[PDB]
């Protein structure tokens, strides 16, 4: 009887239905685009007929209207509206996608509850959802720390219950190289912790199967100039000798051919194993001390012309890999600076927006210049801190920051980030949930819903559903869970 | 080879020795106060088997001074002092009683290690050590959120490794009433969360026995007359009714006959209960408008001329319940504010600093007041924050107070406080290890102990060993365990 997200119109009756796990069945509706050659619905409607039971409504029927993208991956224009009629003899499910489906069946699992006597029941209803914002994400960071595969399944297992659409896998970064490439085996044999810390082409393609039968994009990450110390273990003279030398090694080397050739090469293969439609090359935090102390990198400035302002290094840098990417079939995101730096980029080229200093300003300087914009600055949730956190996530308001209605509608969602540098195994979901459904409920559900103590009601009952489901979500304050 | 606390004195060789799996036996020594018959000691050699192993040294003699207490509870008297002579054939760890051999079994755990290639092995040393203080504690709160007896235990082994030696167990407080009391039935079927959330009078003695074999005290805190919300479902007429009319309740009613006798006979069940000779009577946070809003208490100040001081009306009440337990052969330890209000108290009673605002004067003042001291003040370990926070718990230095070498003395030790507003089993052990480690460390080693690369190096380590033997403790920086 707890809703999380609050669906967009829900419409309860005082009426109680029951239902019978032996004889209840989630089904096709004879009229469908779907039927069951479709495995995403059919293993939907197993797996929440398992998280549902572990007068009579006998079945849910599921009906897909338009071409139902069964087979296909998830995008950020992918549809994922839908609607619930909750009627005996038979609920029914409807909606234009398999994605709004997928959405609609863990709305339907919230809804059922069981009474004092354990009687299945259900409340006769009528829902109409859609999300808020198209680009609901998670980021998680395996340099840092190597997360096991187990750990990233369970994370989109609770994503799905908690409606995010991207989990934006920060996989490398300078500790380490997990990433195990097939065109550059030594960047994972020596970037890695270990070869027992690295992630197979298998464990990838694992990851983003898994994620897209729960609709879930898999964003990739692969970070660079900056952040890219692990990467030189691997592939020589890719970064930047720094200088009083010294043993210390800077960003990636700009001025080689040999970069542009190597990126080249790597993002090919980088488009071929990652099916979704973007590529977040990063670009955050880049060091200009090692470029600036370096005598190759000084003349190479003095060819260009760019004076001693290495922010046109990294605008030169920036635009070629910029253009890699564009004749690869993807579409390109970048973090904040990258855009601050004035690098010039093409139309369509996401901004992540991640400083918290002023960051309502950033977004419209970024929607001004026209370039679509996701939000992660406010919801840094590996800066943890003591008490109910979760309520400063969820009192954000995204879209308060000056700008024309046309400016707004270039801001697509956003991202709650679980930066690992104190995050691994051990302690990563518990940390992860519920905070990050705070994060879920503001980018999913209308703008107006508010209410902090509805908010804190509703939460507290998702955070004891989801530890019955599996997810070692932490408490909101003291009390217990009657699972 | 990462000893941790790193003992008082340690001399190491780099002569190798290694161990046989099948062929390596902990023995008693023919020269010892003990023998088989001792289980404590029988246990641990089966135990710190199990963890060594998942130029030979065939076996580790054990051998006990003095009267060996092997059946006892251990006491805040307890010798815990050690000494361990690595050496072939046969390697010595010697000690006045079992408590002293139970830390150096740990001791020696930790100084086995297995080489590039499997060899299990040790380096010939010498290894001499006792304890700074002799309160190290962790308080646990079983209120705010249940804990199944099995995190409990699960807690006690993590206490081991570290050498705390003292269970302070917040076991009741405002929001619920788990401990099940055989003359007062009704406090726990009417105060706890519910009938699943109690603590029988098998699972304190669970507890208990689980502790002792480990060398930890079980100190048992039923905080009054502040705190007891929950006391009042089940025991009539306890709780003070606030006016103003009102449903509302405040503290323990401190001028009812009805009062006293329910807490004689109540704690004459705790002193039979918990074999500890202390009970924590709490003391914190008392308010006191309840008490001046109502009549009946009103006329009961006027009666004792007591005017309209309520700290002389909470002195009065705690001073009776201290001359409670007095009469049953218990000591009694306070929360600061008992002391601050001006309460009077028998020599010998302990007073536990926690506010933080300078708390060494505090320390100063208890002491100078003859009191022995426990400081929790600064190891408020729920109180989470981002980051390497270890080390601020590290960096305290105890004894950095005014006071002479007398009234220094009397600081007995500390502890590290996990109060539970927002932990349960969900996110308890990773929240207090490796955290608490670093207050074992200060609390355990000498003074000098400091080096903040050498314990990040050790803890480092320590960590992983924890993550080994079971116990999910957090990281404390990016990196990885050699699984
Ligand atoms: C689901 O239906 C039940 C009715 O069967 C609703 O529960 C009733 O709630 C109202 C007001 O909260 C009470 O007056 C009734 O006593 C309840 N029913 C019973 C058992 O008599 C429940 O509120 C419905 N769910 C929602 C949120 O609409
Ligand atoms: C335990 O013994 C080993 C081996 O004797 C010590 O390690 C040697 O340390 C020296 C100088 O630090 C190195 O040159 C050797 O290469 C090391 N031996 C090895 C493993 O090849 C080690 O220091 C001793 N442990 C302690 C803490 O004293
Ligand atoms: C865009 C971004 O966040 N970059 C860095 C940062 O500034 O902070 C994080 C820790 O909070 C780090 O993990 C990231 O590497
Ligand atoms: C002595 C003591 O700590 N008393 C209260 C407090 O002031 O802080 C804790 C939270 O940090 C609470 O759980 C305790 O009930
Ligand atoms: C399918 O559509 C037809 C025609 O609109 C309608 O008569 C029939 O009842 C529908 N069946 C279901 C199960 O919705
Ligand atoms: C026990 O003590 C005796 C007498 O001091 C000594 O001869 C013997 O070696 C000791 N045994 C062991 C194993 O230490």
């Amino acid at each position: 009887p707890a809703l999380w997200p609050l669906p967009l119109s829900v419409k309860m009756t005082p009426n109680l239905l029951h239902l019978a796990p032996e004889n209840f069945y989630i089904s096709h509706s004879p009229n469908s685009t779907a039927g069951p050659s479709c495995t995403l619905l059919e293993e939907a409607f197993r797996r929440y007929h398992g998280y549902i039971f572990g007068t009579q409504v006998q079945q849910l029927l599921v009906s897909i209207t338009l071409q139902s993208e069964c087979d296909a991956f998830p995008n950020i224009s992918s549809d994922e509206s839908y609607t619930l009629l909750v009627k005996e003899p038979v609920a029914v499910l409807k909606a234009n996608r398999v994605w709004g489906a997928l959405r609609g069946l863990e709305t339907f699992s919230q809804l059922v509850y069981q009474d004092s006597y354990g009687t299945f029941t259900i409340n006769e209803s009528t829902i109409i959802d859609s999300p808020r914002f198209s680009h609901r994400g998670i980021l998680i960071d395996t340099s840092r720390h190597y997360l096991p595969v187990k750990i990233i399944l369970k994370t989109l297992d609770a994503m799905a219950f908690n409606k995010f659409n991207v989990l934006h896998w920060h996989i490398v970064d300078d500790q380490s190289f997990p990433y195990q490439s097939i065109t550059f085996p030594e960047l994972s044999n020596k970037g890695s912790y270990s070869l027992s810390h690295v992630y197979t082409p298998n464990d990838v393609r694992m990851v983003i199967e898994y994620a897209r039968l729960r609709g879930i994009r898999v964003l990739p990450e692969f970070d660079t100039p900056g952040h890219t110390l692990s990467w030189g273990k691997g592939q020589k003279d890719l970064l930047t000798p720094c200088y009083s030398k010294l043993d210390s090694f800077g960003p990636i080397n700009p001025t080689l051919n040999t970069t542009y050739s190597f990126l080249t090469t790597f993002f090919k293969e980088i488009s071929e194993v990652f099916p979704d439609q973007f590529i977040h090359l990063g670009g955050d935090e880049v060091e200009f001390k090692c470029w600036e102390s370096n005598p190759k990198i000084q003349d190479f400035m003095r060819q260009k012309g760019f004076g001693t302002d290495f922010k046109k290094l990294e605008s030169f840098y920036i635009q070629k890999v910029l253009d890699i990417i564009a004749t690869i079939n993807k579409g390109s995101i970048v973090w904040q600076e990258v855009f601050d730096d004035k690098a010039k980029l093409a139309p369509g080229t996401i901004v992540e927006v991640w400083k918290d200093s002023a960051y309502p300003e950033e977004l419209s300087r970024v929607t001004a210049s026209g370039f679509p914009v996701i939000l992660s600055a406010p919801w840094y949730l590996d800066l943890i801190s003591y008490g109910q956190d979760w309520r400063k996530y969820y009192k954000v308001e995204p879209l308060d920051f000056g700008g024309t209605q046309k400016q707004k509608q270039l801001f697509i969602g956003g991202e709650a980030c679980l930066w690992g540098e104190y995050v691994d195994a051990t302690n990563l979901t518990p940390r992860l949930w519920p905070r990050a459904s705070a994060v879920g409920e503001r980018l999913w559900s209308s703008k107006d819903v508010r209410d902090m103590d509805d908010a804190y009601d509703r939460l507290t009952r998702h955070r004891c559903r989801m530890v019955e489901r599996g997810i070692a979500a932490q408490p909101l304050y003291a009390g217990y869970c009657n699972h």
